[PDB]
């Protein structure tokens, strides 16, 4: 599981089984009397592709003066499993706060901002590349070794695919241009962390790195759509960003997310 | 996995990851554009054990009118796996209140309402008992076939022993005297509701039934410390509900729940 000297620090803490935006990866949330700590874990099986956890690592050391982030505390190899220790993000869980009704407009700017700021990175010596081409050869990868999602299969509703393997060729063939920025990779309403209105936070980042700029304005919109059904938002956010809506990149994306 | 019928069904919905207080069961948070649904999931490994959900589909219903808890909608056995799909809890999670200074206060008199409305509950024709010799047949059953944790081990900090058996045997020994009432069973500030100051949801409730009163108040005490460094605040909360702290049965309560 965990190297003696891990295993030792971890027990000072209360440790409880994840309860944030997590997913294959095995999460830890260590509670202590005084502050918290996020243990995550993830094997071989997943070495190497999006999943991996030594690839959030390696994002998380590189975006250090750049986005909020947490700080790195612990990183190891241990019987074939990467692990990762982490202190906790600065600040409030933007997830709370949507469930009324005088508040959209303000999480639409979050959105906005948290957007810009990625297209302000410095993409020259970025660790990673999350291009197209990279991430359907990872997805081909867990398709051939059923590392995939049987269970929840949204593609069925969405499209008239039936398996996989489909949908697959489908959006290979569909593959669009792209223009590489920073992307977050899994930009939710739960990974972003906010500070007296303003942007404090970011975490879940094993799929960050190089790709489209439209990958990540795919997520905000769906976002906007579940915590704020008035499709107005949608334009007041493409309006702030300032950029016409490519609708067949958005949907593009959207379909993409559905496999893994 | 699931019935076609409800393969069917939660399609429509988004579907994602455990994302709020889940431990051995898959846990998958269905997102509408409209409201969300909770699909909770435990083989045939668990069965009859307090994991076993369709213990907390029997807890769930019978619950019905007494304490504010999500609405049942569906539950199937498929495949060997207890499948509950229910709606989502009322109002807003506790546990998003705590990370300030003025504040305390208020959350110590709902754990205070929390335990009268249990000790309020008829428990006569209750489901379930979560009796000491219980749950100390149940727990002898997981570590008998490694349904236990081997990661993180609480025990090894707070205890002196090496291996669950010993920690096991010992709590066998010191097993207290029992006087029942409606216990909640897993207790903690992810798993109440508040709205307007009010409790207003409960969730996670597998180890509903009836238990010694300690053992909530156990809980609750581990709170406090946790979210609250102060020990002047479980005077208040033991001066609210008006009882004197059985010390050792706290302490009992709180290395069981270590083992689990």
């Amino acid at each position: 599981r965990i190297s003696p000297e891990l295993k030792k620090l971890i027990e000072k803490y209360r440790c409880v089984k994840d309860t944030e935006g997590m997913s294959p990866a095995k999460v830890y949330k260590l509670v202590g009397e005084n502050e918290n700590l996020y243990l995550k874990m993830t094997d071989s099986r997943y070495k190497g592709t999006t999943y991996d956890v030594e690839r959030e690592k390696d994002m998380m050391l590189w975006l250090e003066g750049k986005l909020p982030v947490p700080k790195v505390l612990h990183f190891e190899r241990h019987d074939g499993w990467s692990n990762l220790l982490m202190s906790e993000a600065d600040g409030v869980l933007c997830s709370e706060e949507y469930e009324d009704e005088q508040s959209p407009e303000k999480i639409i700017e979050l959105y906005a901002e948290c957007i810009r700021l990625f297209h302000s990175i410095d993409i020259s010596d970025c660790p990673y590349t999350n291009s197209l081409d990279s991430r359907l050869a990872e997805l081909d990868y867990l398709l051939n070794n059923d590392l995939a999602d049987v269970d929840c299969e949204n593609w069925e509703e969405d499209t008239p695919f039936k398996d996989p393997r489909e949908l697959y060729d489908f959006l290979k063939t569909e593959k669009p241009e792209e223009e590489l920025v920073f992307s977050h990779g899994d930009l939710g309403d739960s990974n972003i962390f906010v500070k007296d209105g303003k942007v404090s936070g970011f975490i879940d980042l094993g799929r960050s790195g190089r790709a489209d700029k439209w990958y990540d304005i795919a997520f905000c919109v769906r976002s906007i759509r579940e915590d704020i059904g008035e499709e107005q938002y949608v334009e007041l956010f493409f309006d702030l960003l300032g950029i016409k809506p490519d609708w067949e990149k958005i949907k593009y994306y959207i379909l993409l997310d559905e496999l893994f």
